[PDB]
Order: C-alpha cells, then sequence, then structure tokens
C-alpha cells in the first residue's frame, strides 16, 4: 500500500490557540503545488487521513481542490503533532490489510518524521518541510520503505 505522509502547509504565527491556526496564502500555494505535482505523477488517493486541527484540514482543502480525492475524509485525533505514532501505525497496517491501495496523510511535526521511522525500519526521521510529502510502501505486515521525499523549494 502506498502512503503519502504529508505536513500542513506554511500556517499563520498567531490565532487565538494553536488548533486554530490557518493557513497563509503561500501556504495554501504552495499546498496546490505539491498537490499538482502529484497529480502530475499518475497518484490516485484511495484514502484521506488527516489531523483535526484547521491547519491540517486546510491543507486538505487545498489538495483537494487540485487532485482527485476521496469524497470522505478521516479526521484522526492521534495525527496532532503529539499523536501517537504507535496508534497511527497500526491504523496503517490495517487499511493495509483491508486492501487499501493508497492514503494521503496530512500531518504535523514532529509526528510526520516520527511516522516515517515507525512505519521504515532502518530510517531515522526524516526533515519535513511544509507541503513536503514523503511515500512510503506499506506491506500487510507493517513493514514499510521509505522511496522518497519531495518538497516545494524541490520543485519551485
Ligand atoms: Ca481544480
Amino acid at each position: 500500500m502506498q502512503v503519502f505522509i504529508m505536513r500542513h502547509g506554511d500556517a499563520a504565527l498567531d490565532a487565538a490557540s494553536d488548533s486554530v491556526r490557518p493557513l497563509t496564502t503561500n501556504g495554501c500555494d504552495e499546498s496546490r503545488l505539491m498537490a499538482n505535482w502529484l497529480k502530475g505523477q499518475k497518484v490516485e488517493i484511495e484514502r484521506v487521513l488527516v489531523s483535526p486541527f484547521l491547519r491540517a484540514e486546510q491543507t486538505l482543502e487545498e489538495v483537494g481542490d487540485c487532485l482527485n480525492l476521496p469524497s470522505s475524509a478521516e479526521v484522526l485525533p492521534e495525527l496532532t503533532p503529539c499523536g501517537d505514532v504507535g496508534l497511527v501505525s497500526a491504523y496503517l497496517q490495517a487499511l493495509t490489510n483491508e486492501g487499501v491501495a493508497s492514503v494521503l496523510v496530512i500531518s504535523h511535526l514532529p509526528l510526520v518524521g516520527y511516522l516515517v521511522a515507525e512505519l521504515c525500519p532502518g530510517e531515522t526521521p526524516p526533515m519535513f518541510t511544509t507541503s513536503a510529502i514523503a511515500s512510503v510502501t506499506l506491506d500487510e505486515s507493517g513493514n514499510g520503505t521509505f522511496n522518497w521525499q519531495m518538497s516545494p523549494c524541490n520543485l519551485k
């Protein structure tokens, strides 16, 4: 199963509180940039998992505007910055055994980095710039391979 791990886009520093910080114009722009790149890669997203935080959901909105995404999305509490990478890993393994062919995961630091390591043996937490995407091929036994990583700058 193809897993695409994405860090939410650039977000405003100030808001009533952290969970509600909106995306910035640039954050939107770059998120659409990465979305179109994926579209050009013949990427077909079957399932979507997103953090409950506004910046994650908005990144999803923006992406969904350029890439054909599922009508629904699953808002996961464990995708927040302090999310339990173990439960995220298990959720992904579940979908893998379910038959799901591909999933797009939109989250935050430091979770995104740890998630890749947790899923892929021998890998250290990679560095994620905003809107950057990590590709991981996960098998039924929870064994994942870190394929590549793409960021708005390596396209820009
Ligand atoms: Ca469009």
